[PDB]
């Protein structure tokens, strides 16, 4: 076995602190992988806060990228040395995975958030397996189908976000929605999240592409990046403004901070069969309103969706040749910290001056 | 101008009386039908109290069937004598008319609530026009486009009330939810609308089809129909019993009860990448509840529907076949009644013992 | 009635020559021209050439823009003044036209073909009504439903190309196939059909666009439009080309030369699951060749697209706003000429200077 | 290792002979299957006369059943004693597997048609992993992914032939075609790919189902089965008859004999905005031809399809579902052999006596 350095949450709140570890070989069809840099989420901060129960203490982290330093014997499609991207965690054997939607498996909920494997085995001597990777470490070992292989031609410290907020902003536009040509789009609420949907809908062909926020400076990055309309939800009534704007409603939406009482407003906003998709999460047993009325006359549909909806294995490769063609500048939302800058990375997230952070570890 | 006899509803709440008016002859794309019998439906009583304002005094009726006695000149798929059923109003020129969606017209509201025409004219000499044909008369004036042909091999009276709530249900599962073999559907609420979804998911191949509503008679009809099961939501947790019967939750839903608590049930017992459309009504202004986290992590969707989505002039007569073939037995859920006995088929479809009444007028 | 001057095509292969005409008003729901300018087509050759039987003599044209002069009295949507794009000739009341499919009409040889209207009457006083406008003349009589209102902040001789050529590249690519964001897309042939598109793939966020054609000035013009690669199908074998561009096969393809042999060279160059899309024809009764282990192996899909499959009253009006934000360019297509050069138009798009041709009319 | 009884193909169209082998344990994800019955189709045939180059000497056999002898050690979705299914062969990690596509993956044929393992190495100790199971013998090695667990509710010599032909033709109209309730559908060739078929459209509810063939008794069992109309294509136009019957051509089709010429009747026979499915297969190299303008102005599709389409782990139970509900009665195709009258099962097939041979091999 080898030892490594990594990245602890001891307790519901704590901060994360460095400690000394040690991780085995792989196994099956398991990879063994040298981080160089993990994003950082939202979502790896609500599981501190335990507002999900994750099980303390753990090594989280979920948005990493790396290089092989290892494969398992029944590994046939990555070898040593490849960069790689590291997505969430899925089985692959059952009836949502084999129909080619894995971020519905069956096994979603214990694959990523149970702190363990398939048997209660952790790989790391503190639960383990966060997403099934745990990457706020020098080392990771992750399963072949969540390893995803990209180019060696762009630099493998900006990729790791892929593996969780880019891919789910961009693909609720491309995946789940599927905004068309001269459509109006609207993203609600304007972080990492909904500024990639926001780079999708450009992609897509959308002619009207708005964005709502609160935070005045995360309105301007979104202008910048060719929002056509900005809206402050603090101080104008973003749904007069939505219905004005699209002549009747928006065609596709995106509900990404989580607030029901906004989430109401988003379905609100709609046109006539008009769609929207809901990314973003309350504390779990919330509920949220719609009037039902507006929604079986016009038509309307509210959609829930998983880290995008596609498949990772082939998304993932899109999403880094749309980049490296010019047309999806999402390295504009990244800014990088050391890794013993970690806690601070957290602070300036939840402030908005960070859209996304990257923890910088080899 | 001819004289006849008509149904008015002359106040808030008041009962019909038979009254007797005058109907002038057809123009442009317009039709003069001579009515055989006119079915009755839940939206003809809320409209009587007033629940939906449309301007009291009125000729309500929407489900008619009968024979043609006058085409105006721009008719031409239409000719003196045909058999035909009335359905809703539609523009045909608007962009959801254009692409296959009248149901969705932008003049829904205005050509089958307002009370009367474009301008403010009325046919009837009291307000009219309703549904586009305020088919509670021995005479009724509609549109080329909203009068459907059908076969003269079928007894024109049976047929009316697919102009409405059969289209509805039925459409709901097959061109709404689109239900496909060998899966699970559930109806909420066993009335005709209900029914009729029953009878379409048959005929779509589901292999598990259920049943919840709170009065016995109609949740012994619907096994008899070939319902495989029945659940009494007075005495027993419905969402419990679906979940254990489908091992995890139901593939495909409707809503027909109209009830905001009975609707988040409805979404709580959807199984992963379950959908639900919404077709039964509460209140101008009511909302309703669902849980987020349970919607967004079960990829499940949420959809409004009108009219079961279709095009009539496409649709019904593909229902009217099917039932010839012996494959969807509408006529299980009708009663008849004299055109004097008006106002107790109301009675009777409120208390649940008749399902579709259908007045006699001819 | 009204005098006029028109462009009469005497007989088989004869030229165009300027007459003098009377056309009358305009009845139900037709709608009286003065048209501005008007689209040049391939299709209006073939027809002079008759290798499809309109009945000659009679005047042709089917790309017109104008200014509207008078409405019937059924007339509803459109006004005197409105800038106006004619489309094609449908019906709006059979199966196809009540589903959103009006290209597919179940009337379409009759409309545009026939030479004539609904009972054999002219409207010009020598056949009319030729795609439902005959627009090659100073004025033109069509239907509201082909008759599509276009913003007054564009010139209006640029759009009439928008009833015919440039709505059936685009469309084949946005309504027909369905690119998607970063997948490969070719183009057999570059003439004005092909390059629109292309230009619409591009819309669509493919990543590799390819252009295959005989004469290199309009493999030129592609590039400049932004294909990533061009390839001579005279000097090259384009289907290892295509082959190795896209590692294994395109995902997308368009057909518009017509010619049989190149059409299975295009089913051949599809990758696993590609599908190629069909709007080139050859002379009536050809037939064309396709291996079929190939295609079965492959999942391939082959499509017959007739107008681009849209609705035009909808997709028109999406083209001119695309073209306003400077994101489809079909302008770059075109050269006008004066009506007295009308013989000259054709000569120049059959040996391939002239891309599209636009009369000057008014 | 065990020893076992198999049936040889020594060379270019030789008799099977039963010999005495020798199969290996399994390893990694691989299935130790003992095989009760095992599926004759014809792609057994036309592998033993090399219009297909496997590599022979080998063991064919690709519709088997049995029970589990022993499981690999990383096989976690199956247990020693279960019934079941042995589908074809796939990867499971390509791009196509990755999105529900199996049936194109990447290696299809190489895990099918190769004679052997990834690297060249047999199982059977003579080539073998046919169809990734070679199971004319007492013994099979799978793998987890072509393994189907089924209940053991029904006999177990009966199931074979759902892993190849019962679920490419009705997977063919259930996952390809998608037919629609109330819809017009045609087989072309009346055997047991074809009769599965018209089992399959029966189920999605269409009200008009064509069967057309050369072999007199197999019209006569496919009318018996439900087909509405049955058609003699040695002694009447097909083309003519399916037309008149469905007022102007078929909403959908299937091409099951291989025959090139039948192919082009089959495009022409469709109406408006039809889809044609092809399964059936001619000589390698071979081409079919179409009418161009017909497939272009009538919006026809024409489409490849390798074993129905679906993710077999998920449609093959749904076929047994169908059948216990008494739905689906694929048990009527049926014909038992015993396994030393292997050669005869191969002669009455041929002969158009038996539709569906099962090999008893336990
Ligand atoms: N469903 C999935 O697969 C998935 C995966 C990724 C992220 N998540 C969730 O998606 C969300 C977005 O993540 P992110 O990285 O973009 O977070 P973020 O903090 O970067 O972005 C959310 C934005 O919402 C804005 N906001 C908050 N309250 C608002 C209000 N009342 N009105 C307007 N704007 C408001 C904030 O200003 C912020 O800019 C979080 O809920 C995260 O946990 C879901
Ligand atoms: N969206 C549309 O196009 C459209 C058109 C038709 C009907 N409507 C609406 O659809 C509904 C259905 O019409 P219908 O003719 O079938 O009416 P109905 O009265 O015949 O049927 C509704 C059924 O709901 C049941 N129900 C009521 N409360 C219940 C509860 N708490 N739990 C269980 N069951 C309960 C009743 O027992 C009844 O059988 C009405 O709201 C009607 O106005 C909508
Ligand atoms: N289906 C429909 O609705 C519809 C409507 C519009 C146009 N049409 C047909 O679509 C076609 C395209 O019209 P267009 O205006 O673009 O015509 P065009 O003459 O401008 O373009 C066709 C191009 O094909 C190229 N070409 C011809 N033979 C070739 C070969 N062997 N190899 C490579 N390239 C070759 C020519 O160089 C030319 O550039 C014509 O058949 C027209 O009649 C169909
Ligand atoms: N694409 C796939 O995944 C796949 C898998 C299974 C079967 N196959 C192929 O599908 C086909 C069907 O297999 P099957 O078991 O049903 O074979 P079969 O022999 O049982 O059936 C084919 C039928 O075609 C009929 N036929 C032959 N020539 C005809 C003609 N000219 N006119 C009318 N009928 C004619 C025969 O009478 C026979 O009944 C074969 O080509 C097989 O190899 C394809
Ligand atoms: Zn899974
Ligand atoms: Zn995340
Ligand atoms: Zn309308
Ligand atoms: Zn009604
Ligand atoms: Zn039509
Ligand atoms: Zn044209
Ligand atoms: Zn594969
Ligand atoms: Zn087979």
């Amino acid at each position: 076995l080898k030892d490594i350095i990594a990245a602890v949450t001891p307790c519901k709140g704590a901060d994360f602190e460095l400690q000394a570890l040690k991780i085995r070989q792989p196994q099956g069809d398991e990879v063994l992988v040298k981080v160089v840099a993990t994003g950082m989420c939202h979502t790896d901060l609500i599981v501190r806060d335990q507002k999900y129960p994750v099980p303390l203490p753990a090594v989280l982290g979920h948005e990493g990228s790396g290089i092989i330093e290892a494969i398992g014997p029944n590994v046939t499609e990555l070898q040593v040395g490849d960069h790689v991207v590291l997505s969430y965690g899925y089985c692959g054997k059952c009836t949502q995975c084999n129909t080619g939607n894995p971020a519905y498996c069956s096994e979603f909920f214990g694959r990523n958030f149970s702190g363990a494997d398939s048997e209660g085995n952790h790989a790391l001597c503190v639960n383990d397996h966060f997403f099934a990777q745990s990457s706020f470490a020098t080392y990771a070992l992750s399963r072949e189908n969540n390893t995803v292989k990209v180019t060696k031609d762009v630099p493998i410290e900006l990729l790791g976000p892929l593996g969780c907020g880019i891919q789910t902003g961009a693909g609720a536009c491309i995946n789940a929605l599927k905004v068309t040509p001269a459509s109006s789009f609207v993203t609600w609420g304007a972080g990492a999240v909904g500024l990639s949907a926001l780079l999708a809908a450009k992609v897509c062909g959308a002619s009207i592409i708005i964005a709502v926020d609160i935070v005045e400076s995360r309105l301007e990055l979104a202008k910048q990046l060719g929002a056509t309309h900005v809206i402050n939800s603090k101080t104008q009534d973003p749904v007069a403004a939505i219905k004005e704007i699209t002549d009747g409603g928006v065609n596709f939406a995106l509900e990404s901070t989580g607030s029901p009482e906004i989430l109401k407003q988003g379905v609100d906003a709609l046109g006539i069969l008009g769609k929207i998709a809901v990314v973003g999460a309350p504390q779990l047993g919330t509920t949220a309103q719609f009037d039902v009325n507006d929604l079986l006359l016009g038509g309307k549909t509210i959609l829930g969706v998983v880290e995008g909806s596609g498949s990772p294995k082939k998304f993932i490769p899109e999403l880094v040749r749309l980049y490296q063609q010019g047309k999806f500048p999402f390295d504009q939302l990244v800014k990088f910290y050391a890794f013993d800058e970690i806690n601070q990375a957290a602070i300036d997230s939840r402030k908005g001056i960070t859209l996304k952070p990257i923890i910088k570890i080899a």
